[PDB]
């Protein structure tokens, strides 16, 4: 088998819009509460977390990670 | 009961870095493959599929989304 590296983020994000008379959402924008770069900072934070073997390093090393967000909308 | 709203992205990202002796990652970059602002772009775009009931619109409606991401590294 072959071991992979794993994320798990758990966040929140505000976002104000206008909504139609047909029903539909329009003119959105994200109200950014942490410092602009959000999405990023909390990916480089979850691999402080990464483990690897001592004496073996490297240096350019590259990664692609797939990953799935889930929202949905709190406190009514 | 009442009626939330709905977030499901899937993605990608690219991230290099070093490790280094200790085994520990340092020194991260993200290789942004999509235009600079890529996080937002997708949430912006899941709210399009929000329906709302036709004749009662509104401006400056806000919400806060709760979500979780779940990463994994890809194709060893």
């Amino acid at each position: 088998p072959a071991r992979a590296q794993a994320l798990r983020i758990e966040g929140q994000v505000k976002v104000k819009f206008d909504v139609t008379p047909d029903g539909r959402v329009d003119n959105v924008q994200i109200l950014s509460a942490k410092p602009a770069n959000m999405f990023e900072r909390e990916v480089k934070n979850a691999m402080r977390r990464w483990r690897y073997e001592p004496g073996k390093p490297g240096s350019g090393i590259v990664v692609n990670i797939l990953f799935k967000i889930n929202g949905t909308t709190e406190i009514q």
